[PDB]
């Protein structure tokens, strides 16, 4: 299905499978914050899109908890991916890792947990 | 006040004084999901926008770890409000406490730490 | 009343209440690291005891997940409390802010989620 | 030595830049009302670890820790707590600490430090 906040941003689904996923975005000038480097929020969309597509294989849930370690700026123009790997999977909760990587270097650490319904 | 990601998101600044910020929002069609609620992205780009404001009122700083905690969903319509308070502030490291709200029920909570520059 | 682990640690429940809880202890030398302070793990035990002690007022459940920010640290012979009140109560989930203080300062701030069994 | 390590019984496995593993096992004393090992002795394993290796860079104090329960371990049951170095700057630094027992991954912890 079309995602509307996704489309918004212009993230692109690479790779979809089983407990992963990989989604793709460029940094805009709509994307900023007053830095003048990709917004956290934009970043962090980045990662939850992944992470929810990659949960959302294993069938419908709500997250619960997120972490956003950030590690490195980025600047407008900057192409990122964020790829998402389950760490944990139960009966009624699932854990996600998701790493935001641009050109070869970890920018940014994301961790979530769902809720399985 | 708000930075260009503010901006393309609809969020605005309500208030901003030493150690704390209050942005508002209103989810549009292009913030929803695959499922038709808030994305968690928008919830977490509405919280680290007060984060972000209320932690530079104290100089430059840069984000290093976030948590956002979802409690409730919200559909299209719904207006909310992202109110950060200082929690902690040290030479080097501040924490910033970030509730959001809507319609007088608490939606997220966010805690988020940075470096001061 | 009282854990197991808690009572090896020297923790004692001060107060516990629907949906909060205060747990009180002192620094002890077997508490400090190779620095001379409060281990990190001592801490954070203190705020674990108080946070499931007051989810466990809403009935049986169990932790998912939790964050520790550390604001100042603590020296053989303080007393410190964690204070334990509720943020969210869902129907399969529940999150708890908790409190480290000591003489009056915030040493350390802890969010916890739990899932209902 | 580590005087709360040494009272939990941690005992430190492997030192080298950067990483660090801790072992201990849960006894009588480290368990909840439930009967399982208490959420604070997982985290300390952890928090030893994260400790262990981030100061192999340089004195160090944390800042920020996440710490995700999967599993729940029972009274005799080995520990591991082995922590990495996922991200190195000026002036902090994060680790992955992954907390096993029997092959099994019990809870996985994340951890940022200020670097004095
Ligand atoms: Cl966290």
């Amino acid at each position: 299905m079309r995602d509307p906040f996704m489309e918004a941003l212009g993230l692109k689904v690479l790779h979809l499978a089983p407990g992963e996923a990989v989604v793709a975005g460029e940094v805009r000038a709509d994307h900023l914050n007053l830095h003048g480097t990709a917004h956290g929020g934009f970043l962090y969309a980045l990662a939850d899109s992944a992470f929810a597509l990659a949960s959302n294989t294993r069938g419908p849930a709500v997250a619960l908890s997120c972490r956003m370690d950030y590690f490195r700026p980025l600047g407008a123009g900057a192409r990122v991916e964020a790829r998402a790997v389950e760490v944990n999977l139960s009966r009624r909760t699932a854990t996600y890792r998701v790493e935001v990587v641009s050109e070869g270097k970890l920018v940014a650490l994301f961790t979530g947990t769902v809720f399985r319904l």
